[PDB]
């Protein structure tokens, strides 16, 4: 299990420990740079917009356009260190994608890591949200919203068919990669309890390289697709890679249960957001109800 965030109250500040290191963070930080889209959506849900001074503005998704005019510190992949320094923040918040930049960021300002543990997603989510809330004295409000998520999970789980199985795939222009439980797409299986066609795909971010022959052999009831063609802006789309007589014979094709998930949620991994996680849960529930 990933080490959680822990915090001791030191009067005007908290001494914070997480899986990357230790930081003294001021109470009520007023100049926050946020590189994780999910936690950015949690700042909105907690009414903390005016604490935010820098976001990855370049390809910000549709549900975070209230932050489109914040100073930019980057994009999905790139970080602008010069901009982050000029903003003179009191806190920087990162997740997994930016852990490679930890030491450089920490030279600028205290740097809090809100990692999502693929083996323990809900426990990491709740830890992340409540840790941010503690900084602002907003635990009450954060617990209410976490309860709302919990209730939506239980509603979705209660409609899941015990005997049907799903496959998760990530498409590129000419490539199909499968993902299973305890992946970064794993909440389908791990949180909502939809069964997997293959519970033994090996852990790791590349997933398993597959073809249509594999899809037919597995014969999934549902296929959840995360089309990376969309985030890059290429012409080939998953519907095309899947448009063949092998895929067409599957239960999922026959029952129109090839589900094209919005990659602005699933590929950008906005699970830390109190509203974006709800949107994702509802996206699955409505695909399988
Ligand atoms: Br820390
Ligand atoms: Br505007
Ligand atoms: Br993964």
């Amino acid at each position: 299990a990933m080490l959680p965030i822990s915090m001791s109250d030191e009067g005007d500040s908290f001494l914070v420990k997480d899986s990357l290191g230790e930081n003294k963070i001021p109470k009520n930080p007023s100049k926050v740079v946020i590189l994780d889209l999910g936690i950015l959506d949690t700042f909105d849900a907690l009414k903390l917009n005016d604490k935010v001074v820098g976001v990855p503005a370049k390809n910000l998704p549709k549900y975070l356009q209230q932050f489109k005019n914040k100073p930019s510190v980057g994009g999905v992949q790139q970080v602008d260190f010069e901009a982050i320094n000029a903003l003179k923040p009191d806190l920087i918040i990162i997740s997994g994608r930016q852990s490679k930049f930890y030491d450089k960021l920490k030279e600028i300002a205290p740097t809090l890591f809100v990692g999502l543990d693929n083996a323990n997603f809900l426990s990491s989510f709740e830890n992340n949200v409540l840790s941010v809330a503690k900084l602002y004295g907003l635990e009450k409000e954060a617990l209410e919203k976490i309860s709302d998520i919990k209730n939506e999970i239980e509603k979705a789980k209660s409609i899941v068919d015990e005997d049907k199985k799903a496959l998760i795939i990530l498409t590129n222009s000419n490539k199909i990669s499968a993902f299973g439980p305890q992946s970064r797409f794993g909440i389908i299986h791990d949180v909502l309890g939809i069964n997997a066609v293959d519970e033994n795909i090996k852990v790791g971010t590349l997933g398993k390289s597959i073809n249509s022959e594999f899809i037919l052999e597995k014969n999934p009831d549902y296929i959840f697709v995360v089309d990376r063609n969309v985030i890059l802006g290429n012409k080939e789309r998953a519907q095309g890679i899947l448009d063949n007589a092998l895929v067409a014979k599957t239960k999922a094709a026959q029952n129109k249960k090839i589900i094209y998930l919005d990659p602005e949620y699933w590929y950008l991994a906005s699970g830390n957001g109190l509203e974006s996680l709800k949107t994702m849960i509802l996206e699955i529930k409505n695909a399988v109800k």
